[PDB]
């Protein structure tokens, strides 16, 4: 289908595509396009080979008693690679829809975005791009290279980032890119839900001319950027103590709907924080590239294995490190709006608006991360909006997860039914405080910390982190002190902060949780017996003997290394 004409956004300088054509020839395109997407536009295609599971042995080995009870009660789901043809059909179904480009919302949303923007210059000043050290801080190591660098066969991010090329690419890159004319524009992607991803030298670069939007999300209310997920809950409640009513829900496929004009205001706001014109000149090259997106996708058509070039407009790429930072921020800009006109806040007072639920101040309260919100109202308010602020959301084409169109939203009374982040939040003692801690189904918990020395490594990392965030879902405690029990001490963790070290205690938790109110292993709390069912395991006695049988499990998994007892620690 051909394209909607594009939005024309007052104020607004437009992401006119760049010159393609250097990129485009770096794919090494053979075919002629066959051209059987409805959105996307193929520009030809290559003959490939099939392109990619593993559980993590540590981890893995000591859930196994517990599989089948996982996958018949719980959402554990596993695990082979998917097929090209199933990788093809699932772009088609989920990827290849346009975004909705053309409604009435440009000029109050840009208003807000420009609110925002002057908000952060005033308190906080204007952004710097990264610094090396940072950047360190911030690269995933296992991350791919990406098609137009695997010939330098360095393997991953992480052999790439420590030998140092990068520095003369990435600025290679800059050139060009400023040029008007890229190299290593085009998106790679790999499935897992399709992800897209620049080669490692681009990726880097945007790293460092967009990675800051980060610092300005760590002062923000309505954001929980930078803290761990042992904060949320205290959050949720925080919220809903103000105000006393939540609506939480979810767009289907947030990443597609996303428009170019949407980009084209994003860009505007991030050029207004850039520390010299130059960096606003990269920024607004680097929205240029994203609103005009090209990709190979594999397909699979009469036995024969397809690379297919694809270009788009508008969307958001998920192997983009910007992209959780601009989510955030557009979802609180286009959630705010939204609830602001539906409820009749005059626009004079606007910037007291944003002002008010960047600081926490008010009746109305915002948590947002990517593309996950919470929005907290009074009773009053709160039935305003459910009556019909879905009509600019759709009107955006952020139409909303499963549920009718115009379907009345849901108005969320009681604190532990709000689900933020994957995540509902219960009432656990801590000595004789409460706090807020998160809960979700046990096999998505277990799920996650299985599929991936860096092996071991990486699941002593994953049983840290489920001792700190998860101690007080027994099954989950257990696990994570079995986890440090058959990893070894002296791992290189940080290539994988306060609590993520060999030597970690119960005192670190506590300072996180109660800023060390409370102390000792007796005064990390558990949620209450009853409430062990559903999402959380029945301890029934397949739990019971797969307990039983961890200390020996963990002696039998242990190898070479110096290892501690953990399990001491609990029963
Ligand atoms: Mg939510």
């Amino acid at each position: 289908m051909e394209w909607t004409a594009e939005a024309v956004i007052e104020g607004c300088a437009p992401l006119t595509p760049l010159n393609m054509t250097r990129s485009i020839a770096e794919m090494h395109m053979e075919y002629p396009p066959l051209g059987i997407t409805r959105f996307f536009k193929e520009l030809g295609y290559k003959i490939a080979k099939k392109k990619g599971t593993r559980k993590n042995r540590f981890v893995g080995q000591l859930i196994e008693p517990l599989r089948r009870v996982l996958e018949r009660h719980h959402l554990f789901g596993a695990l082979t690679s998917t097929t090209p043809r199933a990788v093809f059909n699932m772009f088609r179904s989920k990827v290849d829809r346009a975004p909705v480009e053309l409604h009435s919302h440009y000029p109050g949303l840009k208003k807000m975005y420009d609110i925002l923007a002057d908000l952060w210059l005033e308190r906080y000043g204007s952004m710097k791009r990264l610094t090396e050290e940072e950047m360190a801080s911030a690269i995933n190591r296992r991350g791919a290279m990406g098609y137009q660098m695997d010939n330098r066969n360095y393997g991953d991010l992480g052999a790439y980032w420590d030998s140092g090329d990068w520095r003369q690419d990435v600025n290679t890159f800059k050139r060009a890119l400023l040029s008007g004319t890229p190299t290593h524009a085009v998106y790679n992607t790999t499935a897992k839900r399709i992800i897209q991803y620049l080669p490692a030298d681009a990726r880097l670069y945007e790293l460092k001319v967009l990675g800051g939007l980060h610092k300005y999300l760590e002062k923000c209310g309505w954001s929980v950027a930078g803290q761990g997920l042992y904060k949320y809950g205290d959050r949720v409640k925080k919220s809903m103590d103000a105000t006393g009513a939540a609506i939480s829900e979810d767009v289907a496929g947030w990443d597609t709907k996303i428009s170019k004009g949407l980009l084209t205001l994003e860009s505007h706001m991030f050029t207004k924080l850039a520390e010299d014109e130059e960096m606003a000149r990269e920024i607004h090259h680097l929205y240029r590239l994203y609103a005009d997106p090209h990709m190979v996708v594999q397909r699979e058509i009469e036995g024969e294995v397809h690379d297919v070039l694809l270009r788009g407009r508008g969307q958001v790429s998920s192997g983009r490190q910007p992209t959780y930072a601009a989510n955030t921020i557009t979802n609180f800009i286009t959630t705010t709006y939204g609830m602001a006109v539906t409820l009749g806040i005059p626009e004079a007072d606007w910037p007291r608006l944003i002002r008010d639920l960047t600081d926490e101040r008010g009746n109305r309260r915002l948590l947002v991360s990517g593309d996950d919100k919470v929005l907290f109202l009074r009773g009053d308010e709160a039935r305003v909006y459910a009556s019909s602020a879905y009509r600019i959301s759709n009107d955006m084409g952020l139409v909303r997860k499963d549920m009718a169109l115009e379907q009345e939203s849901e108005i969320i009374v009681d604190v532990k039914e709000i689900s933020f982040c994957s995540h509902r939040y219960w009432p656990v003692k801590y000595g004789n405080e409460i706090h807020y801690m998160p809960v979700r189904d046990v096999g998505e918990i277990f799920a996650k910390a299985t599929m991936a020395m860096t092996q071991e490594a990486w699941a002593r990392v994953q049983g840290l982190n489920m001792l700190v965030n998860y101690h007080h879902i027994p099954e989950c405690r257990m696990l994570a002190l079995a986890i440090l029990s058959v990893t070894r001490i002296g791992l290189n963790l940080k290539g994988i902060t306060e609590w993520l070290r060999d030597d970690l205690a119960p005192d670190t938790i506590h300072a996180l949780i109660t800023e060390g109110r409370t102390s000792g292993w007796d005064q990390l709390g558990y949620v209450d017996f009853k409430d062990r069912k559903g999402i959380l395991l029945r301890p029934d006695t397949n739990y019971k003997n797969w307990r039983r049988d961890l200390p020996e499990k963990v002696r039998q998994l242990r190898e070479d290394g110096q290892y501690k007892d953990w399990l001491q620690k609990m029963a």
